[PDB]
RNA sequence: ACUGAAACUGUAGUAGAACCAAUCGGGGUCGUCAAUA
């Protein structure tokens, strides 16, 4: 379940709620391929495809840029049937085929990806980070969103949520540089801005629709629980009753309520009447704050090949988009982009320990992007490269034209 | 005053793009209570 956020008011935009059903993570299906060869080999591009599948490079289904679609291949087997020959036709009828060791061919050619920049952000909650679960619990009103991950459940920040906060910061930077106001515009108008329509995409309305060059994974917690352990928390009726067993079990500290609550902490909030100083009862609510939930690194994928198609192959246009992306990562590392629920209400600030920039087949001028950063201000990037980007950025600022012509 | 035969409705096409489940709220605090005879 999700919602668009109005860029002026900062609140759920009216008419922009959405729901999506998803096959859970860790679900399996067969790779079900047959290839008819008309020559005595196996095609390079098909070997490259199988390498990409084993690398996890291919996305499937909807919401590819906004949380979903990542698949990886395992147990790859190749069976050969020489249908040109009697032994191979009867093998096809009877014998289940000549086995190929994939490890031989996979070693015997270099894997080539299309251009992309991986961004892996190692982060920790500086203050509790959760997405809200849509249903109130019984003991706890506001519960973390969990998702099934294999046979377990994990806490999740959907890549929809991280995408939207990053898009919001991108759009805010551009509108500042232009001193452009989105107060009058409607939500769809508020989103249409230059350089963000390519990094994040534009809705397909009849067409300015574009898929985002930038894709964000669902980020799951390093903590996991059995499904019935989390149901025990969801069903818990009493915060100091059966919730304490349930939270002790789920956090993995069944005999230490202290260590359990250093991971998942129940928190009461009360609104105080200004005239009387009384708890404005009925305005009491409770949050299960994931104060000590550890999270896997945020995986962001910039499809550099997608940007090139938008900019018509000329990589000089890439530099203003790359510049914006680095300016957004500078804000993400400086705690300026809180994530999830309750960001003005004591949650959502993150530490960024490390940004790993992992470009495959990058052009030589963006090759300085292949870096692991630990300064939040990106000074691990070569100053000549950052000045190079800074110049192309400043030129675009002077004429904030639509690169995409 | 003699049944035609034989012929794969297939071939190419990702149900997808876009959308932050979010906004506000100190876990807080002081005057009685009761109605008869």
């Amino acid at each position: 379940e999700g919602v668009g956020i109005d860029r002026h008011f900062g609140t759920a935009a009216n008419g922009f709620k959405y729901s999506r059903a998803v096959i859970p993570k860790g679900s399996k299906f067969k790779l079900p391929l047959t290839f008819d060869s008309q020559d005595d080999g196996l095609p390079n591009a098909l070997i490259q495809l199988l390498c990409a599948l084993e690398a996890g490079d291919i996305r499937l289904g909807a919401a590819k840029t906004r949380g979903l679609g990542r698949i990886k291949l395992d147990d790859l087997k190749l069976k050969s049937f020489a249908l040109d020959k009697p032994e191979g036709i009867f093998s096809a009828l009877l014998d289940q085929g000549k086995k190929l060791d994939w490890n031989q061919l996979k070693a015997n050619v270099t894997y080539q990806s299309p251009p992309y920049l991986g961004i892996s952000i190692t982060w920790n909650p500086k203050d509790p980070v959760m997405v809200k679960a849509e249903g109130d619990g019984l003991a706890i009103d506001i519960l973390p969103l969990v998702s099934q991950v294999g046979s377990d459940v994990r806490f999740v920040i959907p890549g929809s949520s991280i995408k939207g906060i990053l898009r919001t910061q991108a759009e805010r930077i551009i509108r500042t540089i232009c001193q452009s106001n989105g107060s009058e515009k409607n939500f769809l108008e508020q989103l249409r801005i230059n350089l963000v329509n390519e990094l994040f995409g534009s809705a397909s309305l009849s067409d300015l629709g574009k898929i985002g060059a930038l894709a964000v994974n669902d980020c799951f917690s390093s903590l996991s629980m059995t499904p019935d352990q989390w149901k025990a928390v969801e069903n818990a009726t009493e915060m100091t009753g059966n919730l304490q067993p349930a939270l002790k079990q789920a956090t993995g500290y069944p005999n230490n309520i202290s260590q359990a609550y250093k991971v998942l902490q129940p928190a009461m909030h009360v609104a105080v009447d200004r005239w009387t100083g009384g708890a404005a009862e009925g305005m009491l609510y409770s949050v299960l704050e994931p104060i000590g939930v550890t999270w896997e690194p945020i995986q962001v994928h910039l499809d550099i090949a997608r940007l090139k198609n938008y900019y018509h192959g000329k990589e000089e246009k890439l530099k203003p988009a790359i510049a914006l992306l680095l300016l957004v990562l500078r804000d993400l590392a400086n705690k300026k982009i809180p994530v999830g629920y309750g960001t003005n209400r004591g949650m959502g600030t993150i530490t960024v320990s490390q940004i790993t920039l992992n470009g495959k087949a990058l052009p030589t001028e963006l090759e300085p992007l292949n870096k692991t950063m630990t300064c939040p201000n990106l000074t691990d990037l070569d100053e000549a490269f950052r000045q190079d980007l800074s110049t192309a950025w400043k030129e675009w600022i002077a004429d904030p034209i639509d690169l995409c012509q």
